[PDB]
């Protein structure tokens, strides 16, 4: 792997808006488990205040293939911009040393293992729940209105900050019970098929973490969806709520709801309790 091995240095862009001071970084232990690169916690001063946050780096026996990955999602995460509903960048080392990313961390894990580990016998109250849902469906529509189609959102892919806000995460920059049917059928990826999965997220928040399509093997979904089937509502779920649900799960893509008509709905909801 030419790059890595054969440069003494790595002569990547300056690019002032995001380079960030080494000195004022200090990095700490793992941050998961690393299937998506060697990932650790550090500590940023002055983003004279210390802050925590998240920095990827290169894996010590990384491939040239693994440095432009990197380099790739670094600069799709500087075009897309700041929101509170996602995990955004906030700098980068590039210049004379390994390179670093550094990004917003979320000290709670994944939406689905914070449920999980909530779960009775409250804490994931309905208004808990709506709350979760309505921050997605705000990081969607922010990332829609600058064109991101993301591709795998899911429940694993929400982030929980210290203080509970969800963020959604991106392991893809640079599964099947999730995808729409066109999806599925054609590789066809659009705004409306994240608004199926968003439907199969909004399904995973009410079961407090459950599990889709429960006892059905990955290779019959498709005639399953197409025959029509759908999960059933959850115990936890009143039926305007799925009625929300069954609308993403709409077979035309048309008719599925807008993430700006979800973001009104879960916040209509939020007000009434
Ligand atoms: C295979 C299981 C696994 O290892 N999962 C896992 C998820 C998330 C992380 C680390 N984070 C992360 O990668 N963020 C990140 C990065 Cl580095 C980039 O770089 C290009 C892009 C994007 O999206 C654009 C994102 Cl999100 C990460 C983690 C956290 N906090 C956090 C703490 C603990 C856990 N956790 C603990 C225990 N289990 C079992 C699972 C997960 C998850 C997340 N904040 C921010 N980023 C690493 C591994």
């Amino acid at each position: 792997d030419p790059l890595l091995a054969g440069l003494v240095s790595l002569d990547l862009p300056l690019d002032p808006l995001w380079e960030f001071p080494r000195d004022r970084l200090v990095l700490g232990k793992p941050l998961g488990e690393g299937c998506f690169g060697q990932v650790v916690r550090a500590e940023a001063f002055g983003m004279d205040q210390a802050s925590t946050v998240a920095v990827k780096m290169l894996k010590d026996n990384a491939s040239d293939k693994d440095l432009a990955d990197l380099v790739s999602e670094m600069e799709v995460m500087k075009l897309i911009g700041r929101h509170k509903n996602i995990i955004n960048l906030l700098g980068v080392c590039t210049q004379e040393g390994p390179l670093y990313v550094i990004l917003e961390c979320a000290a709670k894990g994944n939406l689905r293992e914070f449920l999980r580990a909530r779960r009775p016998p409250g804490p994931l109250s309905f208004p808990v729940l709506v709350s979760c849902a309505y921050q997605v469906a705000r990081g969607m529509q922010y990332l829609e209105s600058r064109k991101c189609i993301h591709r795998d959102l899911a429940a694993r892919n929400v982030l929980v900050t210290e203080d509970n806000v969800m963020k959604i995460a991106d392991f893809g920059l640079a599964p099947v019970k999730w995808m729409a049917p066109e999806a599925l059928f054609d590789e066809v990826y659009t705004h409306q098929s994240d608004v199926w999965s968003f439907g199969i997220l909004l399904w995973e928040i009410f079961t407090l973490g459950g599990s889709p399509y429960p006892g059905i093997p990955v290779e019959e979904l498709f005639s399953l969806l197409r025959e029509g089937h759908r999960m059933d509502r959850p115990p936890h779920c009143p039926p305007e709520l799925y009625g929300l649900m069954r609308e993403c799960w709409h077979a035309a893509p048309s008719q599925r709801p807008t993430f700006k008509q979800l973001v009104e709905a879960l916040d209509k909801v939020l007000l009434a309790v």
